């Protein structure tokens, strides 16, 4: 019949602000209108490339992505970005120095 598609794809769930305590683990969430399989996804936290790494394990679930961050530091805190097949997002990361008499 008729092959082809006009509908486009975009980010329906733009990143969000994530606040954590210096020395914690934060997992950002990002969903794309489509599975965006054609082209791979990238993860840039603070302003560097992490993608696949021991510390940063950017997992993938169907049409969703979960970037896990280990050993969260105050420096990294700044502005997160997520690019994919061209698209791009932005967010803010907060890291408050540890507190409390307790130890860990």
């Amino acid at each position: 019949g008729s092959s082809g598609s006009s509908g486009h794809v975009g980010i329906t769930k733009r990143l969000k602000t994530m606040e954590v305590l210096e020395g914690e683990s934060c997992s950002f969430e990002c969903v794309l209108s489509h599975e965006s399989a054609s082209d791979p996804a990238m993860w840039t936290v603070g302003g560097k490339t992490v993608g696949s790494s021991s510390r940063f394990q950017a997992t993938r679930q169907g049409r969703k992505y979960i970037l896990v961050v280990r050993e969260a530091a105050p420096s990294d805190a700044g502005e997160v970005v997520f690019s994919v097949r061209g698209l791009t997002s932005k967010a803010s990361l907060i890291v408050r120095e540890r507190s409390g008499p307790s130890s860990g």
